[PDB]
DNA sequence: CGGGTTTTCCT
């Protein structure tokens, strides 16, 4: 597994949206309870879901993939991840429905091999025998970070007109500035593998051929999401990003690093690796760390300078 | 026994769903009264049910049985906790159903020497001898702190679209935001001893032999419960969990420690300790404490800095 | 790809405007959250819009494509960028609304052929069958840099007077001083290129042909936004823009340069430029650097003198 | 302006 905890901060932003209000559009907003030294609050900040993430994932996974041979779907080769939930998709790739439960696992193979989106990124099809895959790589919600008394985040309104020679035009957008934070985990140990349960079907071994490049595609696609490629309504509102806090682990067992809410929370994340790696009887267990803020990170840990050094040391091990 | 209080503090999430009514997926709600200085009042709360939790903790501890060399049932092995209940299973396993009261304490060792889940989780038979296991393992609901006269706690509504290129697409998901509380309870003295009453039936001296080794898998699998590790939908609405006290205790008598709503539980629960240590005769009583949000605590009181730390101090002891 | 950051220092200035109070003319502000030594802090800072930039670019494409005989469209002729939106605009021009999805990519083809506008900045039809093309280039707000722990930026207002010979004409304008820094992107590779997907429709023969000549135009239209042509209120108050860093990057892969807020973006940007095109398998990575204030740069780096030369060279590659 | 929840279980 791979588990990441990033920081980002952005000023005057507006990467999604949600329904309007007369000439009005809205910014993303969510309640979250905090805590000061008074007790616990409840505040409304502005955020990010996490389905632009994946959608941006998803279509660098597209991208990478096309460039270096490997099976993309039809449907799929225009950025519309359907996947193969209707029957018309499976109509429009050209895929048998799965007649019984015995057959599910033909019907996985079958999709699992055209398209390395449905492999990766999981996929759901409803009918008399459903088949479900859960997806490989897990995103949250973008918060600001809830540190201290008061929040790092902003939001206002602003005024924009369209100029007409024969007036008969007036719309307002919402833009904030925030020090978001997000976390990831990507497990590469069950990529290129089957899910449901059953006997052998031929089909395998290709599958067994194409794994390592599956997963080295699939690694490769995380410089989109830590670069910062993703959000909406970016040709008159491109951002200003800049990375901040950066901690990747590598592991054999389950493992979560803490949340980046709080200042010191690379040494508590290291030591809890070290204890965790005692406890659960594992076998591996590596730290890789960026700091550009100058925080406490504590004692034998390797320190990267960019994301593409972090990308090839991934690939390499 | 070993007993414990734990406070979680949970942003943006959505982990326990229930019944959905139009485009809507909906998050469990559940009604509480609540003392305030104008008397008592009812109130309508998110919450999180327990059989989720019990879930995870099986999950885990059918992991680390396979990963240990324990004995884990066909069915089981799936994640798929039936256990031994209808005849079906039964005969996938391929177990012998009991013929009279006589042959009770037979079949329920039969069982209990191929599958730990229906060892430490219970189990129930129904039929003409039926047959009866209580869980060693006691959870409970999870609710926020009932503390002061305003509940810190919040739940809303998100839009979300699916992307197409011919429109012929829309869904809402519940979203909450709170600071939970739970309590669980786990009896180790008494795993790997048979229940049902009887006379003495061969292949006991197997189960005296793997005592010690189911013992020390079932106080490893609490990790993923005190570590975060449970609920659904996270792939794409991953939560940002935090820590913030927690009390374990161990004792050869009857306890349950306070619930975590008030903010001093934690002295309240020792006094109680050596209290009721001294009023029922006991002859061990042993209190963990982990805090991180500067809370009373009292004195005389071993204070730990993480979990995996709680994990070996009740493994050693 | 074409990718740039620069900065700029501007004094006594106002090019954009929002709504006014009383006899005050306001210039737009916004939130900014800063780091410095304490932490993180909220500020409120002039800005100014990107829609006033794309609009600047926009027109001088206009200007150029006019001049080398490129078609434009009859509204987008006079400087109302309108496109083809709504249905009047569809009856100025000449065109028949789209029947079906399948008759989507003739429309579009049709749209393509008569304004070059159209084609670059992307545009939308909203009806039975919508109709999109989103804008190859790309704009954001323009901040002044978040170096160190003072903004340097300054607003203020100022007192005028409207003289009268019979008194029965006094107002006040804001104006304010900064170090702008924005960044922009213009993906070439896709301009004269049909954005629906489809079946070949007759007219593409002519796009193919004028390919050449519609992106020459529009890496000339460049010069304009680095030069210094947009904002309003330029009668009265014309601003005194002087260039002080530029950073032009050229790339077949996708890349974004870092923003303009630390005295040190220059080398860290062809830095992650090498590695980016190592890692991502790319064929093509050209940088080149304008400094007039003697900061840090690197090695191996073309170094101009004007704008017109980084025009030239964009243009000759 | 188009688009507004899909199955498989109900002791």
């Amino acid at each position: 597994m791979i588990s990441g905890s990033v920081r980002f901060l952005v000023n005057l932003e507006s990467l999604n949206g949600v329904e309007s209000i007369g000439n009005l559009t809205k910014h993303r907003t969510a309640p979250v309870v905090l805590k000061t030294s008074t007790g616990y609050l409840v505040r409304y900040v502005p955020v990010i879901s996490g389905e632009a993430l994946a959608h941006a994932y998803q279509a660098s996974l597209v991208d990478i993939a096309k460039k270096e041979g490997l099976p993309v779907g039809s449907l799929s080769s225009q950025y519309e991840f359907i996947k193969f939930s209707t029957d018309e998709a499976l109509k429009i790739e050209g895929i048998k429905e799965p007649k019984d439960y015995n057959d599910a696992r033909r019907f996985e193979v079958e999709v699992m091999l055209k398209d390395v989106i449905a492999d990766v990124g999981g996929f759901m099809y409803a009918g008399g025998a459903p088949v479900r895959r859960t997806s490989r790589i897990k995103l949250g919600y973008m918060i600001p970070a809830l540190r201290g008394d008061e929040i790092p985040a902003q939001l206002e309104a602003q005024f924009h007109v369209r100029f007409s020679n024969k007036p008969v035009a007036i719309f307002n957008v919402e833009v904030s500035s925030a020090l978001y934070t997000f976390s990831f985990e990507l497990d590469e140990d069950l990529i290129a593998v089957p899910s449901t349960f059953g006997e052998k079907v031929k089909g395998e071994e290709e599958l067994e051929r194409q794994k390592a490049k599956r997963v080295k595609s699939a690694i490769k696609a995380l410089y989109s999401l830590l670069s910062g490629n993703f959000g909406g309504k970016r040709s008159r509102f491109l951002p200003s990003m800049k990375l901040m806090s950066l901690v990747v682990t590598k592991t054999d067992f389950p493992f979560m690093p803490e949340p980046a809410h709080d200042d010191d929370y690379i040494k508590t994340t290291i030591m809890r690796l070290g204890k965790a790696k005692g406890v659960l009887n594992g076998n591996l267990a590596k730290a890789y760390v960026i700091n550009n803020e100058g925080i406490e990170v504590g004692e034998g840990v390797t320190v990267l300078s960019t994301v593409e050094d972090l990308v090839v040391k991934l690939e390499e091990e």
